[PDB]
């Protein structure tokens, strides 16, 4: 399992301490939202797989100038030969007109990587579950109209480069939108006795439903060979309805034990990253400040066996 | 929210006055059942979105001749450059053998719109909730055998053109059909909790159930990417059981406050049109003459905030 190393806080431990926590807890992969020099210098030579992101504010530059892309790769990838880079995630939940820069930026970063002999590092992007117009039933999975406009080209690029699509999937957020619309147990991996039939397949949790819905949506744009990586998933420990340490532990521990089995339509391990390592005090007040597995003081918010 | 501007009456205010009422009340969209000249002249330059219909009696002509369709578009659409046209609704609850002319007519109108540089105006059709063979539970939603025959091609045409399907949904009529079959509160938006449990999903009102049933039916015909627009919905203020100003206000005010959040399986705003602006004295005696938000003299039948 992997863990997202969010840094929107002013009281987190230093990078080398965090890298050490990953190692002592058995966390194999780390997702960074930007090429933080401290984190990259510290994670090198530790064996931890790294997903490094190109933040949304640099997308325009990477799309507009392939030279800028080669420079980005040189300064943030080639500069750290000891780091086990796995993917370069270009953008995170890019929206609006900025989506037009997505494919061009990915193409330019991809070209720069291959040229440096670093072509084993796959280029992808991370999308929100909100781009799904239909998630239930999974067999009818489709992207919304707006999303379909840019997702078509994105999915086709991933298919031709043999790169996976990254998706931030949060059963908690789908449920919290309207608590009366579905049983909480369905979103929490606690829906005993509940089997929602979709043709020949039976679903027991919202995570599987959403993952399979994404796969169906991708298949409609020529992406039947594209794998899905869950780049974010978690449950808040406070700040909102059902956001408690007990529910967060239940969700995350069940998630960890579940991803190796896969979904009804897609058996097999699903690469997953839990959001997030620490509670981040500089995010919005409410659930947003309570997504951490650890408190800034390094104490577990709740027990977890990775 | 939008409002249907029905004209089956002999004592309604002039079109320019009606348009003034739309503005002063905050009604953003208007549905016309025919390209009424007085109305189209009066609504131009107001910003009010317009759904214009091609009445059932002109369907065979539009289907048989591309030239007739181009002429219809020229006289009723191109002739009003100041009108904010949103959709062209070809037919309203077309039934029997006339349904064979549906797709041909839509194709011809669509072709004419594109050639004129008005391809942004989507072509659709409006169907009755009566074409649903099963509406409960929503996961089992499906069209009647007869409806399925023509709905397949209709939904497929809509999917290919990125146009929505319009549906006239009336919880009142479904309930009034057999009052013992369901609690009136369920139809009126006054149920306390979950009335229908569908797998992990909970429905507390008939409106949501019907909308989701339509989505399921469409998905079964290749229309999982097709959005639904509620082209009509309301509650009568007199002329029948439970038809009172208090119940009509309750239903309509709750609908207005509800549609922005969507349904259990389709969260998000649902484009909705309330039937209707005025009570229409040339309709059948009973509930049919009491669907209005306003009396012909322009007084509110009941207080409403849009
Ligand atoms: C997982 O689901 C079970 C079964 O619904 C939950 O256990 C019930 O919890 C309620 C709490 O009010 C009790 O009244 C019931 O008696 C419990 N059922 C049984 C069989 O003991 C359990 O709380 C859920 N777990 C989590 C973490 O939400
Ligand atoms: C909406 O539902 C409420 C609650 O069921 C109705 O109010 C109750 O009506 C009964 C009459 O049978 C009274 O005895 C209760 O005291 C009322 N409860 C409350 C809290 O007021 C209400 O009448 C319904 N509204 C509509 C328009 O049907």
């Amino acid at each position: 399992i992997g863990v997202c190393y969010g840094m929107s806080a002013n009281n987190l431990p230093a990078a080398s301490t965090v890298v050490s926590m990953f190692k002592s807890n058995g966390i194999k992969s780390m997702r960074l939202y930007a090429p933080n020099q401290a984190a990259l210098q510290a994670v090198g030579g530790t064996g931890i797989n790294v997903v490094v992101g190109a933040p949304n504010d640099v997308l325009s530059n990477l799309a507009a100038s392939p030279a800028a892309a080669a420079s980005w790769v040189k300064s943030n990838i080639q500069a750290y030969p000891k780091v086990s880079f796995r993917y370069v995630c270009v953008g995170n939940e890019v929206a609006g007109g900025a989506t037009r820069n997505l494919v061009p930026a990915m193409k330019n970063v991809h070209g720069a990587l291959v040229a440096a002999g670093l072509g084993h590092i796959k280029v992808t992007t991370s999308v929100s579950q909100a781009i799904l117009g239909v998630f239930s039933p999974p067999s009818a999975g489709s992207f919304t109209g707006e999303a379909a406009a840019f997702m078509g080209p994105v999915v086709q690029f991933l298919a031709r480069t043999n790169a996976p699509l990254m998706a931030n999937i949060y059963p908690y957020l789908a449920w919290a939108y309207n608590p009366s619309a579905m049983d909480m147990g369905y979103a929490l991996f606690n829906a005993s006795g509940t089997v929602v039939r979709d043709g020949a397949y039976g679903y027991q949790n919202l995570f599987d439903t959403t993952v399979d819905a994404f796969y169906t949506a991708m298949g409609k744009h020529g992406g039947s060979s594209v794998k899905l990586v869950v780049s974010e998933s978690g449950w808040p420990s406070g700040g909102g309805t059902a956001a408690t340490p007990a529910n967060a532990r239940f969700y995350n521990q069940h998630l960890i034990n579940h991803v190796g089995r896969g979904t009804p339509r897609h058996p097999g391990a699903i690469e997953t990253y839990i959001f997030a390592m620490f509670n981040e005090n500089q995010k919005d007040s409410g659930v947003e400040q309570n997504w951490g597995l650890f408190y800034p003081n390094m104490q577990h918010v709740y027990p977890i066996n990775f």
